[PDB]
């Protein structure tokens, strides 16, 4: 009766879709955003979620919790989460092996799980469905990274059931998008599918044989830490080169300044994707100093353009390890936000020498999209 939703639960944003009356609706949040950040942050009074938490990142970086997804189902011990916390403003600690974040929260000190931090975001995403819906929402479809093992899918799924949602099922996130292309339905024989995943915080390259409906996993490659925030980061470079050259200042030591370059940074990122050129404009950057400038798209490209071509390697690499030829593979999906830059779907392209992209639905949102249309099928 009431629909179940699909949800992609980002590293960096998550999406949150829902097949009502013969379509897929990707749901806009409250501040009319198809995707959420995944982001948290703890307050004196009280705990933020989304967006009003990544907007007041620069003001409270120890309580402001994400990359969630990076710890969740993990050890404390795991190589990769103690490499990880070298680089978060928030701590982690040590609870029987299993990490928790730390931080100040209605002034006191408390930690939370993964699940516990990835439940908040859902039950957000969750919100965002039942505002739009008028009503409850129980079921869904969650996704995860194909290679995540049972111990990230178990916390993943804990995650939604704090949510509140009863959980359908945990599917791998290329399987959605190719979900959400209508590549689970084929003619005789199986198919071979790529799927380019350049998101906020990773790279994931996915090679899938369908047939009959049934995915299997031929190859994966890619770079986990890799992603359009490493983009954000080079025009972040670029303009503090800028603005010591015009002001004689360095500004790299004031973390504000940088976190407020960064967001501004990742905004004109976004509409070099459909413009040309973009302006900035920061108030009182620095020691109450103005920032107005511009950069155009190529400008932005040759900041990046070795990121860019290094995306290329695991392509082929994953093609080498299915053992498949470019022309074998007979469709390319694009996923992710990162992929929305015209210069990555060239790169793309020219690799494959001409094809056409599978990139009618927002690089960003195909997952939830597929999500949605398998909680759908899964409902009956
Ligand atoms: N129009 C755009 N042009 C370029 N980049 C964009 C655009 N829209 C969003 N992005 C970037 O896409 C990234 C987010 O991709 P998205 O797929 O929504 O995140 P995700 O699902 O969390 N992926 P990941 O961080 O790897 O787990 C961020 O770096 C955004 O700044
Ligand atoms: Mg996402």
């Amino acid at each position: 009766k009431a629909a179940a939703i699909g949800i992609d639960l980002g590293t960096t944003y998550s999406c949150v879709g829902v097949f009502q009356h013969g379509k897929v609706e990707i749901i806009a949040n409250d501040q009319g955003n198809r995707t959420t950040p995944s982001y948290v942050a703890f307050t004196d009074t009280e705990r933020l979620i989304g967006d009003a938490a990544k907007n007041q990142v620069a003001l409270n970086p120890q309580n402001t919790v994400f990359d969630a997804k990076r710890l969740i189902g993990r050890k404390f011990g795991d190589p990769v989460v103690q490499s990880d916390m070298k680089h978060w403003p928030f701590q982690v600690i040590n609870d029987g092996d299993k990490p928790k974040v730390q931080v100040s929260y209605k002034g006191e000190t408390k930690a939370f799980y993964p699940e516990e931090i990835s439940s908040m975001v859902l039950t957000k995403m969750k919100e965002i469905a039942e505002a739009y819906l008028g009503y409850p929402v129980t079921n869904a479809v969650i996704t995860v990274p194909a290679y995540f093992n049972d111990s990230q899918r178990q916390a993943t799924k804990d995650a939604g059931v704090i949510a509140g949602l009863n959980v359908l099922r945990i599917i791998n996130e290329p399987t959605a998008a190719a979900i959400a292309y209508g590549l689970d339905r084929t003619g005789k024989g199986e198919r071979n599918v790529l799927i380019f995943d350049l998101g906020g915080g990773t790279f994931d390259v996915s090679i899938l044989t369908i047939d009959d409906g049934i995915f299997e996993v031929k190859a994966t490659a890619g770079d986990t830490h890799l992603g359009g925030e490493d983009f954000d980061n080079r025009l972040v470079n670029h303009f503090v080169e800028e603005f010591k050259r015009k002001h004689k200042k360095d500004i790299s030591q004031n973390k504000r300044a940088v976190r407020r370059l960064r967001t501004a940074c990742e905004r004109a990122k976004r509409t070099l994707s459909s413009s040309t050129q973009a302006s900035l404009e920061i108030d009182s950057l620095f020691e109450g100093i103005d920032f107005y400038t511009s950069i155009t798209r190529a400008r932005f490209e040759e900041l990046c353009s070795d990121l860019f071509r290094s995306t290329l390697e695991p392509v082929e690499k994953a093609l080498r390890d299915a053992k498949l030829d470019k022309a074998q593979i007979h469709d390319l999906v694009l996923v992710g936000g990162s992929t929305r830059i015209p210069k990555v779907q060239k790169l793309l392209q020219d690799f494959f020498n001409g094809r056409d992209l599978n990139k009618s639905i927002n690089p960003d949102e195909a997952v939830a999209y597929g999500a949605a249309v398998q909680a759908a099928i899964l409902m009956g």
